[PDB]
DNA sequence: GCCG
DNA sequence: CAGTAC
DNA sequence: CGGCAGTACTG
């Protein structure tokens, strides 16, 4: 990134406009820095600012400010609010919307949060490991977890594959949080064996803290056991065998790879989800497309006219 | 905010 | 439903 | 003008 003296000004516009709600800005926002960090060519010139993809007039102006005059004037200009803001949503379970209200009521602090403001079950337990969820673990740790989530799974049926996906799987040196994916070759077993897996990992004290359980994924807390441990957030999601491949990319991520893999297949006429890519969805402005059979991540690259990209290169 |  | 998260 | 990904728990 041979950019860093702009990215480095128009991530701190992006949060605030993230924080404050305006959704559409901050994605315009991070799209455009992707541009540049990506580039490796430092921009020199407002037209060669100007031609690059997800960057347009407003941009090109606002970089070349950056370039010129070493600073942008809109950083001067950010509410007062913004701090606060992005402390509050920064506790699981609190978004902008929360945060606003919250800010509104005359709160400034995470004593005022736990002293005056009423809180979700899922907020008071993303308040109470707040610092911890905002670490990320290495990926020594990671394997750890995953590991523990195979034992007790693999016990019910030595047979279910179990993957930890997200960063892990990208390959990074630390991860914030474990993302763990269940299933079987048999197509068939993959029902009951998760309200069990979570009650063994209750059981064993693993499983700290419940946030969503749902039939089919599983969000909470967990903590290996010794000294020297933290609190972790952990994922469980167990699938059908021939939703495997579509769940490992979109559960692989990053987030705006995924995004713009479904904006693609929505341009072929087709329609990519963590269970299934179709095609000839009908849309307009009820669409019921046909599967597509997808064993494997390259057969959906294949299918989108794409060269397959290893999770490692997935950041965008 | 960007792009069609 | 709105809000939140993935 | 208007989408910007698509899906699933909570309350
Ligand atoms: C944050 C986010 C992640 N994802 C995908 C990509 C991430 O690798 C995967 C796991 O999310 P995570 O990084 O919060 O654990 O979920 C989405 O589909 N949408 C989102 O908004
Ligand atoms: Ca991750
Ligand atoms: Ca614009
Ligand atoms: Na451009
Ligand atoms: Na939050
Ligand atoms: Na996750």
């Amino acid at each position: 990134n041979h950019n860093l003296h702009i990215t480095e000004k128009l991530e701190v516009l992006a949060k605030a406009y993230s924080v404050q709600g305006d959704k559409w800005r901050a994605l315009g926002y991070a799209k455009a820095i992707n541009a540049l960090k990506s580039f490796h060519k430092p921009v020199t010139s407002y037209q060669e600012a100007c031609s690059i993809p997800g960057i347009g007039k407003r941009m090109a102006e606002k970089i070349i400010e950056i370039l010129e005059s070493g600073h942008l004037r809109k950083l001067d200009h950010i509410s007062e609010s913004v701090p606060v803001l992005e402390l509050f949503s920064n506790i699981w379970g609190a978004g902008t919307k929360t945060a606003q209200m919250w800010y509104q009521q005359g709160f400034r602090s995470l004593e005022d949060i736990r002293s005056q403001a009423s809180l979700t079950t899922q907020q008071a337990i993303g308040l109470k490991h707040y610092s911890d969820f905002l670490e990320r673990m290495p990926r020594e740790e990671a394997t750890e977890i995953e590991q523990t989530v195979q034992k007790a799974a693999q016990a019910f049926n030595s047979g279910l594959l179990c993957v930890a996906c997200g960063s892990y799987r990208r390959g990074k040196a630390t991860c914030g949080d474990v993302d763990v994916l269940i299933t079987h070759p048999d197509g068939r077993s993959h029902r009951g064996i998760f309200s069990r897996l979570l009650d063994s990992l209750r059981q064993e004290g693993f499983l700290t803290d419940d946030l969503v359980k749902g039939e089919t994924k599983y969000l909470g807390v967990c903590r290996l056991p010794g000294p020297g441990r933290r609190h972790r957030r952990l994922d469980i999601k167990v699938v059908p065998y021939s939703e495997f491949a579509c769940a490992l990319l979109y559960f692989t991520g990053s987030a705006h790879f995924n995004r713009s893999m479904r904006a693609l297949a929505k341009t072929k006429g087709m329609s990519l989800s963590e269970h299934a890519l179709s095609t000839a969805v009908v849309r307009n402005t009820v669409g019921p497309g046909r599967v597509l059979p997808t064993p494997t991540e390259k057969d959906v690259f294949r299918l989108l006219g794409l060269p397959y990209r290893e999770p490692a290169e997935r950041d965008w």
